[PDB]
């Protein structure tokens, strides 16, 4: 897994970006968010995740919020 920080997220629209030092930022859609409750994220949140790339390019997957 990769580790990152939520750079920003639009709760109403349900997407945003994960910052990772070193690599480019990673687009994250709310469907990638793991766990219970309403799928959303806050700026600066610690997350673990994977990058998945199909014909639309890379985006986050398997996003878990961490302490």
């Amino acid at each position: 897994m990769l580790e990152g920080k939520v750079k920003w997220f639009n709760s109403e629209k349900g997407f945003g970006f994960i910052e990772v030092e070193g690599q480019d930022d990673v687009f994250v859609h709310f469907s990638a968010i793991q766990g219970e409750g309403f799928k959303t994220l806050e700026e600066g949140q610690a997350v673990s995740f994977e990058i998945v790339e199909g014909n639309r390019g890379p985006q986050a997957a398997n996003v878990t919020k961490e302490a």
